[PDB]
């Protein structure tokens, strides 16, 4: 009963390590690879966005120097400025994505390769030698019982038999305790790794939220004004109207 | 005066067309090229993000199948879902950036490349023609005024002079109206081009704001729940606590 249940925990414990080594960590390596690709792609946007908003600033310059669209100069400059602020918050999340998520997860899989192997082998080696010491102890008592039973004075050898019964109970206790500790440890190892992944994700999501809220905020202020500014393409500047009046 | 002012307005009108052709359109062509680069960079994020979120879903599956982190499966699945909805808004801005901004601006430069030259030529030709017609009338008056002295019936002379003065002021009105209308038209041409650019950018920014506000909203409501879910990496599942109790 205690044996059955203990051997089951032993199986469960082994399955946990096997699952981390064979499923969790290889899938996590793929997640990391996919994340490096994502980082590469987002970083690619950085450079491209800058030549875009530089080109936009250039149109703002031309507008500044125009005969009748000078107002649209500052509008174009503020469109570029809004981006500059947004793209900066992006770069903040990109730094945290690299430094806090990717680097930390990579360091963790790297450590695990030797750690999990070693931790498993140590568990297996010790669990086995504890079982073996118990088995040997049980065989020793069984021999002693066969000897004492077929003897005129069975009482004589019983003090050693009682001592053997104690040793057996202690060893069985030690084995069961070792197995239940190993099982709690295995579960803790499994859970800490999922939790760390979720923790790292939350960290970048907090940076994404700050990035998006900044984007929303800056556009809410500026967009109605930009929409109003370009709203009348037929608008002649005062100087031009005065000039036309002079030729009249 | 009016003729030197009219000539000045002629200069300013030619300057507008020259500036559009020599500065605005070549700079807009660079802006379009930079836009295409920005577009390809954004397109590169699309499938990189999909690979990353799919890898996150795989981690969610493992968590679902785990011995003691099952509730983190749902957390990981919903991170991918939030990612996906946000990425979907980015794709709508990408769509309109292409279909509306880049496509429509390119259409505009291409029209100018074939026709603006002709609008200028037409204006220049009609302006010169109206200027020649005024010059002719003024010459006729000047010629008449050489035989002004000494003639009989100064009244019949005045009647002739009045016909020439009327012809002149008619031709002068025509030229000056043509030149002020030309100047107003050139200013409107310049302004329309700048306004259209600003208008296209406003349409993209509106899509950007929808994207940012979506990210902020979804993250505002899910993030607290994500942060709490992984807040205890040492939690042992109930079934396991009972298992260990049974043995001991």
């Amino acid at each position: 009963m205690s044996l059955s249940r203990s051997e089951e925990m032993h199986r469960l414990t082994e399955n946990v390590y096997k699952t981390i080594m064979e499923q969790f960590n290889p899938s996590l390596r793929n997640f990391i690879a996919m994340g490096k690709n994502y980082e590469k792609a987002l970083a690619g946007v950085t450079y491209a966005a800058k030549g875009y908003f530089d080109a936009l600033v250039k149109m703002g310059e031309l507008a500044s120097e125009s005969q009748g669209s000078k107002e649209l100069g500052d509008v174009l400059f503020q469109m570029a400025e809004v981006h500059r602020q947004i793209q900066n918050q992006l770069e903040e999340m990109l730094k945290s994505f690299h430094n806090e998520l990717l680097t930390q997860l990579e360091q963790k899989v790297e450590l695990d390769s030797r750690y999990l192997s070693a931790a498993l082998k140590k568990y297996q080696t010790e669990q086995r030698s504890k079982g073996d010491a118990l088995d040997k102890c049980q065989a020793e008592l069984k021999k002693l019982r066969k000897k004492s039973q077929g003897s005129k004075n069975p009482q004589k050898y019983s003090d050693k038999e009682l001592q053997y019964i104690d040793a057996i109970s202690n060893k069985q206790g030690e084995l069961e305790n070792y197995v239940s500790d190993g099982y709690k440890t295995a579960l803790t190892e499994e859970r800490r790794r999922f939790c760390f992944l979720v923790e790292k994700q939350c960290a970048v999501a907090k940076n994404s939220a700050a990035y998006h809220s900044k984007g929303k905020e800056l556009l809410a202020q500026k967009l109605p004004l930009w929409q109003q500014a370009c709203a009348d393409p037929s608008k002649i500047p005062e100087r031009a109207v005065q000039l036309m009046q002079q030729v009249a």
